[PDB]
């Protein structure tokens, strides 16, 4: 019936339980027909720097979710902001299936909004790793307003979707501009428009 609703009932039924590789391959199988390709980089990121703390912002139907929680450590916890109570279910039901619900809790509503109450409200201290992945024109401002809720400690790996197409060279002028972010680029490939995309780390200095 919709896009969301049955990447799920395809998911559900194609896919096998507990198993979250299945359970990706599962959508960009679907899909095909920030999938495997800009994948392997946020492996590596999570991989590399072992966050006991991620902020993705935007979970569309759950990928990059399951891809992160997939390689947490036990004691990890990732907060997904999703704006839309919609794909905020549909990315629940794709957590339960994958057995990663234990590590993911899903914060609903908008970014602007759900940030300030992290401190207070869920008990964080600073974040070790920021997935950006939600409305374009929203990566500054956030990385702003995260920063003035002092939610970001020296460290803090920050990994920007999308950087490249469509949107974002402000974001990039300001974290490769400021000397209180290192930035690498990584580029990456998008299937039907042929075009070479890219993700950003910034790793915040204080
Ligand atoms: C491109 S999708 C996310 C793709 C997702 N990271 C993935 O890998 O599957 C963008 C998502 O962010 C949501 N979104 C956009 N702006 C937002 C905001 N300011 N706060 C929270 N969610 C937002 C949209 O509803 C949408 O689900
Ligand atoms: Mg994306």
């Amino acid at each position: 019936d919709t896009k969301e609703q049955r990447i799920l009932r395809y998911v559900q039924q194609n896919a096998k339980p507990g198993d979250p590789q299945s359970v990706l391959e599962a959508i960009d199988t679907y899909c095909t027909q920030v999938g495997d390709a800009k994948g392997q980089i946020m492996d590596a990121v999570i991989r590399e720097y072992s966050p006991s703390l991620v902020l993705e912002l935007g979970a569309y139907c759950g990928y990059s979710a399951v891809r992160m929680a997939r390689l947490l450590q036990p004691g990890a916890r990732l907060l997904t902001m999703e704006m839309n109570p919609d794909y905020a279910a549909i990315t629940q039901q794709m957590l339960n299936f994958a057995g990663l619900q234990d590590k993911v809790t899903i914060l609903n509503g908008a970014s602007q909004d759900l940030i300030p109450q992290l401190k207070k409200k869920y008990d964080v201290d600073t974040l070790d790793m920021v997935f950006l992945d939600h409305w374009k024109d929203r990566y500054l401002p956030d990385t702003l307003l995260l920063e003035k809720c002092g939610l970001l400690r020296k460290g803090t790996v920050l990994l920007a979707d999308n950087v490249i197409v469509p949107g974002t060279p402000d974001f990039l002028a300001y974290v490769r501009g400021s000397s209180s972010f290192e930035c690498t680029h990584y580029s990456s490939y998008l299937e039907y428009m042929k075009v070479v995309d890219g993700l950003e780390k910034a790793i915040y200095q204080g």
